[PDB]
């Protein structure tokens, strides 16, 4: 019987290669143009110390190197990029330094000179970080670092360092958007109450490799002098995350989950009463003002009943 020829190593290198970079989900940016679009909308990267989060192939890192940068600090987590990320350090004789490592445990506080460090009521100092990450990484990243805007440390021991990154259209959105938007939500009031933040511009999906499902907002993000909520963040998460659980219905409902069963009523009541808030607006409805005073009152009311913070609704359900 006549069977089909032998795959040849080229074929089998391909088919292996090919679903490598699936596995990862990723989407790659190898148009220059673009690249240098980004750097270019970030602002004046000139005598800035630079971090660049997943460098990848090196596109935004080429695009950077081209911009006057004082330095340029990547951090890679695949090793498959890091021999070509070494050659491109070569071409640009002590401008690039390049880590093997995860970008949501690494620590630049002392990556750059300390006296580049700037007040946090001065103008934001000489560093910055820019990049483009899996949709998966720059999400939680973004957490994690809004944390680190509210306790002054991490990338923000050197003051206001501003960021330049790119999410997934429908996250880039809630960042951004404002009370009474559909995508108002928790991403938005977190975000807002600790940073400036402006959507640059939007990359349609055609332009990555290999294409992803959805098109690529670029955010640029810049740490308040004045945060416009001044609780722990973790309050703040908690007191946000519960008030956009049921987005449907009144805001009273979702900020119920606060309290116990047995005093739900009489304390959700007294929440929106101190807060002086109507009851009946929508999650959609509630102002980055609206959130101070829920903050405020629901820290006095943790003060006064330790039981309060670390109540969970869904293990009373159970
Ligand atoms: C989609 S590529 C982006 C590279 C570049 N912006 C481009 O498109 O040309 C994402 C890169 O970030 C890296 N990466 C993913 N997760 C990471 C993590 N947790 N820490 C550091 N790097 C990570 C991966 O190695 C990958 O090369």
């Amino acid at each position: 019987f006549r069977l089909p020829p032998l795959p040849t190593i080229r074929e089998i290198i391909k088919l292996f290669g090919l679903r490598a970079v699936k596995q990862l989900s990723q989407n790659f940016l190898l148009d220059l143009r673009l690249t240098d679009k980004i750097v270019r909308k970030a602002g004046s990267l000139a005598d800035v110390y630079v971090y660049e989060v997943g460098p990848g192939p090196g596109g935004i890192t080429r695009s950077i190197l081209n911009a006057n940068v004082a330095e340029l600090l990547v951090v890679e987590k695949d090793t498959r990029f890091i021999p070509g990320l070494q050659m491109l350090s070569d071409a640009a004789p002590g401008k690039l330094r390049i880590v093997h490592g995860d970008v949501l445990t690494y620590k630049i506080e002392k990556a750059f000179p300390g006296n580049i460090r700037r007040q946090w009521e001065d103008d934001p100092p000489n560093v910055h970080i820019i990049g483009n990450l899996p949709f998966s990484v720059s999400t939680p990243l973004i957490i994690k670092w809004l944390e680190n805007i509210s306790l002054k440390d991490g990338p923000f021991v050197y003051g206001r360092t501003k960021m330049t990154l790119t999410f997934q259209k429908e996250v880039a959105e809630r960042l951004v958007a404002t009370t009474g938007s559909k995508q108002h939500s928790r991403l938005s009031i977190m975000a807002q109450y600790l940073c400036n933040v402006e959507h640059l511009f939007t990359i349609p999906g055609k332009a990555f490799v290999p294409k992803p499902k959805v098109d690529v907002g670029v955010v640029h993000l810049t740490p308040l002098i004045e945060p416009k909520i001044k609780q722990p963040f973790k309050l703040v998460e908690k007191v946000v995350q519960n008030a956009f659980q049921f987005r449907r219905k009144y805001c009273h409902r979702g900020l119920g989950m606060l309290f116990p069963e047995a005093q739900r009523l009489e304390s959700t009541g007294r929440l929106l009463q101190l807060a002086d808030i109507d009851p009946t607006l929508r999650p959609t409805h509630l102002s980055l003002m609206h959130f101070k005073s829920l903050c405020d009152v629901y820290r006095k009311m943790c003060d006064e009943d330790p039981q309060l913070f670390t109540y969970n609704f869904r293990e009373e359900l159970k």
